[PDB]
Order: C-alpha cells, then sequence, then structure tokens
C-alpha cells in the first residue's frame, strides 16, 4: 500500500536516451493504447549437443602442483631411479640426526591406525578403490597419505608417489597440511603442500601430498588427473556436496582408468551405499581404545544441577523425574540453547573431581560468543580456573593451535566449538562433552532469494559421534541439552547437501568437464539431487546466457565456470572489464568470500567504520573505501599496516585474503583475454563526483538482483516479495541512535535477504530509480504514467525514458554477448558502442535523477 515514486528526470536526459535509442535502432515497446492494458517494455534478446575426466600417471619432469614441464634445474633429465634413492636417503639421514623428529614419529606409532598400516597398504596395491572406516581420533587423515608416501620411499619407488587429499573444509586442508608437515619435520611446501580457494603453498614436484578443498581440483580437473597415483576422498560421511559430485566423477575415472588408486575414508557409519557404488570394493576397518561414556539428557542435566531457568518436547517428561525437574524444564524454550544450565554443568564437572577438558557443540561463532561473553562476565571462570577456547572457521589458525595445548594443573580446558570438532579434529584430555543437540546449516529458497543460517536439529548419528569425543582418555561423560522425548524425534541422518543446496556451480563444472548432461550426470550421483534444484540450476545459467538454448557452454559460461565466484559475480565482473572499472568489481566479488573486515562485534557501526562509507549510503563503497586506506597505509610496511588495523579496527587477515582473491580473479579474466587495462587499480572519492563509482553502483545493483528493497521509515523496508524487513544493525545505513536518516533515494540493493525472526538486508547501497530500472528489475509494466517493476513497485515516469534504459540495459546484454566471443575488442571498441556505454555512465550518476549527495 504505497503510492508509485516520483521520479525528476530532466528533459535534456529523457532526449538523449531517446536520440541513443533512436541511433543504435533499438527496438522499442510504444505506449499503450488503453491505461488498463499494460504492455511489458522487457525486450527479448549454437553447438552440438558422458564424457570421462582422462588420467595419467606420476613422471620425473612433470610438476602436478602447477600443471606444467619441468624444464630447468636437474629435475629435467633425472631418472625416477635417482630422484627415489636422493629422496631415500634424505630422509633415512634426517630420521637418523633429528631427536625431536624421533620424539614425533614415537608418538605416530602410537596412534590406533599405525597397527593396520600393512593392511590398508596391502588394500590399496591391490584395488583401484577401497574404504578405510575407523571411529574419529584413529589417525586415518594424518597418518594414511603418510604411509603411502613412506611405502613408495622405502621401496626406491618415491619417483612414483603423488597423493591428493580431498577435505570438505578450507581449515581442514591448510591445518592438516601444517600438521602433516610437522609430523615430517617440514614446513608446507616440501613433502605437504596445500591449496585453497585463493590460496596455496605448492609442494614439491615427486614424492609428494596435496591437501586441497573439492572445488579447487575439480576447477584443475578440465585438463585431465595428470601426474597422480592416489586420490583420497576424506571425511566422506559428512556428505559435503562437492565431495558427492566428485565421487561422481571419480567412479567413472576408475572405471576407464583402473591403475589409478582412490582411497575414501570415513567415520563409523554405514558405509554400504558407497561400497556398493564403487563396485563393492573393499572396506578396511581401524579401531583402537574406546571408553565408555556415560550419555545424559536434558531431564538428567537439570535435576543433577537443581538448576532453575529465570511440538514442545520439554513439556514431555518421565515420571521417574521429580516435579521441579519436569516444571524446571518446562520453562526451557527449544529454540534457544540454555546458557546458564552450560554454566551450571560446568561447576558441576568440578565437583566430579577427575580432571579433563570439557568440549561444548555450539551451532554457530554467534552462540560461542554469547556463551564465552557470559562466562568472562562471571569471575568463577577466570584465567585462575579456566581456560575457555573458541573453535570456529574464522578465528586464527593461530588460536585455533591453542586447543591442543596443555593447560596448568587446576584449570580445566572448555572448547565452544562447532560441529568440526565432531569428526574432522580429536582434541585430546576430552573427558566431558556439553551438547546443544544442534547443527548450522545454510538454507537458501530461490522463489524469495531468502537466505536462512538456520538452528536445526542434529542426527541421533551426530549426538553419538558428540558423546563418543568424551571417550578417548577415559571413561566420560556427554550432557545433551535435549529432552529424552525430543531425541526420539531426532532423524538418524542429517540431510545430505546434495538434497539442499544450488546446484547452478555444480553445473558449470559439469559442463567445463564436458561430461556430458547436467540433468544426466547427477542422475548418477551416489544419491541424486531432486528434480527443482536441477531445474532451478537450469534457468538460472540459461537466464545468465551461460548456457544457449541447446544447454551448451557459451564463451560467456566458460568464463563464469573458471571463476571461483557466483556466477551472476563472474558474469558483474566482466560487465566491469567492459566499462574499465574491472578492479573496484574484482574487489566487490572477492570480498563475499571472506568475512566482513570490520570489527564490529555486532553492533552498530562507530563513527571510524561509518566515515569510510562517504556520502554514499552504501556498505560497498565502505568496503572499497577501507581497501584503498589500507592498500595506502601498507606503502610504510607491515607494523604500518598493522597499526592501521588496529586503529581503525579492521582484520587485516581478512583484507589480506580478499585481496589476494582479487589478485586471483584478474589473473583469470587476463587470461581469458581481458585486457590489463581494464583491470587498474582506479584512485575514487567517496564524496565528490566520480563517475567510475557510480558505474560500479550500476554493476553492483545487477549483482545482487533481485535483492533490491525500498524503505519506509526508520529501519524498516520493502522487500520484493511486498513483505516487511528490517535494515540490519551492521549496515551504515542503519541509524546509530533515534535520529532518522534522510535518503535521497529509497532503493536500495543489497547482498544478502537473511531470515532469523524477521527479514533482514545485509550489505546495503542506496540506488537511484534509473538504477533500478536498468539493472535491478527483470520486469517492467508502463501504462503511460505508471510503471510497475517486478509487481512490487511503481515509479511515476516517462514510458520512453523507462522503454529506453529497459533498451540499453537488453543491449548491454548484447554486447556482454559479443565481449566473451572476443574480449579483446573491450579495447578497440566502436563509436556505436561507446555511445551506449556512456548513456548508462550518464544515468548511473545521482544527477540524473536529480540527487546530489553533496547537498544534505
Ligand atoms: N596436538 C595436535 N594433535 C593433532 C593435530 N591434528 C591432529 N592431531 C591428533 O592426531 C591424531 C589423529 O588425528 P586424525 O588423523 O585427524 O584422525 P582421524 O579422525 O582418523 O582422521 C589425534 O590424536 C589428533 O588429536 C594438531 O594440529 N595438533
Ligand atoms: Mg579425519
Amino acid at each position: 500500500t504505497v503510492e508509485p515514486y516520483k521520479v525528476n528526470l530532466s528533459q535534456d536526459l529523457e532526449h538523449q536516451l531517446q536520440n541513443v535509442i533512436q541511433e543504435l535502432n533499438l527496438e522499442i515497446v510504444p505506449p499503450p493504447e488503453d491505461p488498463f492494458l499494460p504492455v511489458v517494455l522487457n525486450l527479448g534478446k549454437s553447438q552440438r549437443q558422458i564424457g570421462v575426466v582422462p588420467w595419467s600417471p606420476p613422471q620425473s619432469n612433470w610438476n602436478p602442483w602447477t600443471s606444467s614441464n619441468i624444464d630447468e634445474g636437474p629435475l629435467a633429465y633425472a631418472t625416477p631411479e635417482q630422484i627415489s634413492m636422493d629422496l631415500k636417503n634424505e630422509l633415512m639421514y634426517q630420521l637418523e640426526q633429528d631427536h625431536d623428529l624421533q620424539a614425533i614419529l614415537q608418538e605416530r606409532e602410537l596412534l590406533p591406525v599405525k597397527k593396520f598400516e600393512s593392511e590398508i597398504l596391502e588394500a590399496i596395491s591391490q584395488n583401484s578403490v577401497i574404504i578405510i572406516r575407523g571411529a574419529t581420533g584413529c589417525g586415518k587423515t594424518t597418518q594414511v597419505p603418510q604411509f603411502i608416501l613412506d611405502d613408495f620411499i622405502q621401496n626406491d619407488r618415491a619417483a612414483e608417489c603423488n597423493i591428493v587429499v580431498t577435505q570438505p573444509r578450507r581449515i581442514s586442508a591448510v591445518s592438516v597440511a601444517e600438521r602433516v608437515a610437522y609430523e615430517r619435520g617440514e614446513e608446507p611446501g616440501k613433502s605437504c603442500g596445500y591449496s585453497v580457494r585463493f590460496e596455496s603453498v605448492l609442494p614439491r614436484p615427486h614424492a609428494s601430498i596435496m591437501f586441497c578443498t573439492v572445488g579447487v581440483l575439480l576447477r584443475k580437473l578440465e585438463a585431465g588427473i595428470r601426474g597422480i597415483s592416489h586420490v583420497i576422498v576424506d571425511e566422506i560421511h559428512e556428505r559435503d556436496i562437492n565431495t558427492d559430485f566428485l565421487l561422481v566423477v571419480l567412479r567413472d575415472v576408475v572405471q576407464a582408468y583402473p591403475e589409478v588408486r582412490i582411497v575414501l575414508m570415513s567415520a563409523t557409519i554405514d558405509t554400504s551405499m558407497f561400497c556398493e557404488y564403487f563396485f563393492n570394493c573393499p572396506i578396511i576397518e581401524v579401531y583402537g581404545r574406546t571408553y565408555p561414556v556415560q550419555e545424559y539428557f536434558l531431564e538428567d542435566c537439570i535435576q543433577m544441577t537443581h538448576f532453575v531457568p529465570p511440538a514442545n518436547c520439554n513439556l514431555i517428561c518421565g515420571d521417574e523425574y521429580g516435579p521441579e525437574t519436569r516444571m524446571s524444564m518446562a520453562q526451557l524454550n527449544e529454540k534457544e540453547t540454555p546458557f546458564e544450565l552450560i554454566e551450571a554443568l560446568l561447576k558441576y564437572i568440578e565437583t566430579l573431581n577427575v580432571p579433563g577438558a570439557v568440549l561444548v557443540f555450539l551451532p554457530g561463532w554467534n552462540l560461542i560468543y554469547t556463551m564465552q561473553k557470559h562466562l568472562e562476565m562471571n569471575p568463577h571462570f577466570g584465567s585462575h580456573r579456566y581456560q575457555i577456547l573458541p573453535l570456529h572457521s574464522q578465528i586464527p589458525r593461530e588460536e585455533q593451535r591453542k586447543v591442543f595445548d596443555p593447560v596448568p594443573s587446576g584449570v580445566t580446558k572448555v572448547i565452544l566449538s562447532t560441529n568440526i570438532a565432531e569428526t574432522s579434529i580429536t582434541i585430546n584430555d576430552v573427558v566431558y562433552v556439553i551438547d546443544s543437540c544442534k547443527q548450522k546449516v545454510k538454507l537458501f529458497t530461490a522463489h524469495n532469494n531468502m537466505t536462512n543460517y538456520a538452528t536445526v536439529w542434529a542426527s541421533k548419528t551426530n549426538l553419538e559421534q558428540r558423546k563418543g569425543r568424551a571417550g578417548r582418555v577415559r571413561p566420560g561423560f556427554c550432557f545433551h541439552l535435549c529432552s529424552r522425548a525430543r531425541f526420539e524425534r531426532l532423524e538418524t541422518h542429517m540431510t545430505p547437501e546434495m538434497f539442499r543446496t544450488p546446484l547452478h556451480e555444480i553445473a558449470l563444472s559439469i559442463k567445463l568437464l564436458r561430461l556430458g548432461g547436467i540433468g544426466q550426470f547427477l542422475a548418477k550421483a551416489i544419491e541424486p539431487p531432486p528434480l527443482d534444484a536441477v531445474i532451478e540450476a537450469e534457468h538460472t545459467l540459461r537466464e545468465l546466457d551461460a548456457l544457449d538454448a541447446n544447454d551448451e557452454l557459451t564463451p560467456l559460461g566458460r568464463i563464469l565456470a573458471k571463476l571461483p565466484i557466483e556466477p551472476r559475480f563472474g558474469k558483474m565482473m566482466i560487465m566491469g572489464c567492459i566499462f574499465y572499472v574491472g578492479d573496484a568489481v574484482c574487489t566487490i566479488s572477492a570480498a563475499t568470500c571472506f568475512p566482513e573486515p570490520f570489527i564490529s562485534e555486532g553492533k552498530r557501526l562507530g563513527y571510524v567504520h561509518r566515515n569510510f562509507a562517504g556520502n554514499r549510503f552504501s556498505d560497498h563503497v565502505a568496503l572499497l573505501s577501507v581497501f584503498q586506506a589500507w592498500d595506502d597505509a601498507r606503502m610504510g610496511g607491515e607494523e604500518a599496516e598493522i597499526r592501521f588495523c588496529e586503529h581503525k579496527r579492521l582484520n587485516m587477515a581478512t583484507l589480506r585474503m580478499t585481496w589476494e582473491a582479487k589478485v586471483q580473479l584478474k589473473e583469470i579474466l587476463i587470461n581469458s583475454g581481458f585486457p590489463e587495462d581494464c583491470l587498474l587499480t582506479q584512485v575514487f572519492t567517496n564524496t565528490g563526483p566520480d563517475n567510475n563509482l557510480d558505474v560500479v553502483i550500476s554493476l553492483l545493483a545487477f549483482g545482487v538482483y533481485p535483492n533490491v528493497c525500498y524503505h519506509k521509515e526508520k529501519r524498516k523496508i520493502l522487500t520484493t516479495e511486498g513483505r516487511n524487513a528490517l535494515i540490519h544493525k551492521s549496515s551504515v545505513n542503519c541509524p546509530f541512535s533515534s535520529q532518522d536518516m534522510k535518503y535521497p533515494s529509497p532503493f536500495f540493493v543489497f547482498g544478502e535477504k537473511i531470515r532469523t525472526r524477521a527479514i533482514s538486508a545485509k550489505g546495503m547501497t542506496l540506488v537511484t530509480p534509473l538504477q533500478l530500472l536498468l539493472f535491478a528489475s527483470k520486469k517492467v509494466q508502463s501504462d503511460g504514467q505508471i510503471v510497475l517493476v517486478d509487481d512490487w513497485i511503481r515509479l511515476q515516469i516517462s514510458h520512453e525514458a523507462a522503454a529506453c534504459i529497459t533498451a540499453l540495459r537488453a543491449a548491454m546484454e548484447a554486447l556482454v554477448v559479443e565481449v566473451t566471443k572476443q574480449p579483446n575488442i573491450i579495447s578497440q571498441l566502436d563509436p556505436v558502442n561507446e555511445h551506449m556505454l556512456n548513456m548508462i555512465r550518464q544515468i548511473s550518476r545521482p544527477s540524473a535523477a536529480g540527487i546530489n549527495l553533496m547537498i544534505d
């Protein structure tokens, strides 16, 4: 129930728009005769239709990690025998001389998996595929790759060994590589290395192990699996979607190329499904010292602590529990975690007088931080008695290492962890587990473009796994914070990611690797995705013109497939290159893969952070401005950079990683034939007239579509669906206090539409109505005076302007198509296209929509 917004467009500009449309002979939909018969302004707009990824074994003059020949140095002509012997002698000498390494090796030899060394190696040698199955903490991840390598080293065949190990997490690929390297008396870069999105330390070319994320490996596979003897797929039980996807690829590989070795490694689950998939391959069981764990539930926890709090399975409770327990539990909301009970449980654990670390499973960083703050508010849980350590993805690896370290006696180590500590890493000296019984999952619904970082129930399997983390040292205890009635209503297994994740990126991968049809290939998965997700992916890619009508990969699609970024941002980056603002658009795109550099602590931004925004009412401009300032401060060396980040309360690691990501995105564009000149760093002002920045904001609107909203008053905004929503507290556009903001336009585009208790728009950038029509709208209807954008908002603007702007969008799309066929035309672009681009440049300006940002 909102009146149409009145767009102040001058006669001069309206005529200029018409002239450009006329000069380029672009089709325009004429005005309607009857005002109750509205006309759609939206203008309309090949190759020939199961491949297998090739494999080849290691050879001496090939570097499989850089995917290039070894020409220079002695390794170009050296025989395998020479290489093998030199490495064997090097290693033998190291073991003789290094006492600290001897001690480290002695620890290795006591790991449960050590017993099974000969059996594993035997199995792998005799079979194209095996499964290694055993409890978490046995040493599958860290030892099995070493066992394989050392077997080849010690039998004079070091040169014939190159191992890829996939991990479902970035943090695991890096951390395992550093752990294994340490276990071999090295830094990463010698026998071990890693490769994640936008960061790698490559190992030596021979007798080497590479730990990587699945996405990294897949992007490399368009040239085949070249010079690799073993592919180890780790933690298959997590049902990471990219892992599931890779298993499909590998099954075809191993059938056509049975000399390759595949090793799938799994926790204690039913692996029948995987076994049958890979031609009833062997299962090698691994086990060690298991202690019994006494498990408790919310009833038990409340009773032994005497805790009293300030569909619903907390209303159900057995008769064998007392009336106050029933009463207490019946007050607890299941959607929350009882923080005060966890506090109470920690105190109860002290009275047992058996020392040991406590591991607390919490869904995400929010509840870890909430729990951590809660404890440090009580002096009881101070340095003298307690060492409370967070464990999640985004803490520095320095802090992550501290969870393994021992504490001075009398101090209790408490680890507030995500599910990383469920099956991927094992914290030693754990005797007590407190389990939220929750998981954190990212749900996305395409229809409304809604993101939900949802707190959901864990599975019975998860609870069993979490319970087992208390029983590696001595008889332990596990405090589940769900009712005994709730437990019964838990699913046995989590929904695999394949069932609940968008597939457009996997779809591009399928096409880049020439594996055939998208639906056809995914139908062969171990558990295929639902039909609707496939249709949504196909639709998404057709809309982008990544696929043609025949669903074959266009030049545009090929580029998007090579960019490790959301395809739509990939397209935004291409458009950025065309407008010669490639660097800024690569920066926006890179930043989506990392947390916010602003250390805001979940509060409203302060003065310093807000100032980066200038007068643009834009979180994206703020981001770009911190990168400009940060890069300037780096001129004066590391300490100047450190002090800048500390003074401005910025995460320096985030900035550095984002920068490196940007560099690589540029690299891929360069190699795709885009000119260097369209990707240069360009100084900008965030206060004064800046047409480069105007255009970036226009392209951002395209990037984040369909996320556009309309400001009503205060924090309340209207979404594409017509629903009410809030400006996120972290935005520069969120009012610091009670003083209202005077936006010169009510329209904003934003990065994420998030569902919690309300609908939130996060990462918000003001745009003009002209930018809305140009890049933030698919469907536009006009009655001659009023225009209806995607059936949610109305503009009072001339028919002709709206129609011309719609044609600009169409013309821009056509140019993008041409540019992807031949990217070098960017630098030598004909006048007719420059005319079209210049018109977009003009309507990107605030002044085009009657706005002057320098005047309040
Ligand atoms: N101190 C320490 N121990 C580690 C580290 N990474 C792994 N471990 C230990 O190595 C052993 C085997 O772990 P891992 O290979 O992950 O076992 P998996 O669960 O079978 O994959 C366990 O005792 C772990 O605690 C680390 O970074 N530091
Ligand atoms: Mg493991």
